[PDB]
């Protein structure tokens, strides 16, 4: 699809059964989702933002279905204040920007 | 053009004859600027992200250049690490997110 950028990029994501909403954010290296309970192992990483630094759980290989396409990737949990799909996960479902 | 998002989106912008490296950014609602001294009034704001929330500026309409796209509006303007073009302005020079 073609989203436009008058409102937020808001998204439902499909993640381990559950549907969240998340924003498309093409500023985010990284994708980070807010405080849920992953599968498998995790390690403790941490990530700066505009505001300073976070402490995140870092979870391997985890599949989102995002708007109907399918990404695998790293994710990082902890105290974003929404969810965030990155840089990281859009390139997997082919999302550019156009102008 | 289109913009791919294996690297950072960034792109030239020009203000007041200063030019700048800022990140075309769909998770900022509004754009935000490294700290810099620009005429005319502002009002305090805060805004929050990872890390939680900053201090900045907001100035009234200010024209700005984006790849040679004109657009103009109230900026922000405060300790950002990076330069932020926000939907405010993303939607102003016809930038879409495809995939
Ligand atoms: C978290 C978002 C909902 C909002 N942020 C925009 C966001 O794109 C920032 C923009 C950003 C980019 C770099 C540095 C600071 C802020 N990205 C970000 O924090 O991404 C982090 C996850 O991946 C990592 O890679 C980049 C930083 C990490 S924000 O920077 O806090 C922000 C909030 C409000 C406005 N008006 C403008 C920007």
């Amino acid at each position: 699809p073609q989203i436009t950028l008058w409102k937020r990029p808001l998204v439902t994501i499909r993640i381990g059964g559950q549907l969240k909403e998340a924003l498309l954010d093409t500023g985010a290296d990284n994708t980070v989702l807010e405080e849920m309970n992953l599968p498998g192992k995790w390690k403790p990483k941490m990530i700066g933002g505009i505001g300073g630094f976070i402490k995140v759980r870092q979870y391997d290989q985890i599949p989102v279905e995002i708007c109907g396409h399918k990404a695998i990737g790293t994710v990082l949990v902890g105290p974003t204040p929404v969810n965030i799909i990155g840089r990281d996960l859009l390139t997997q479902i082919g999302c550019t920007l156009n102008f």
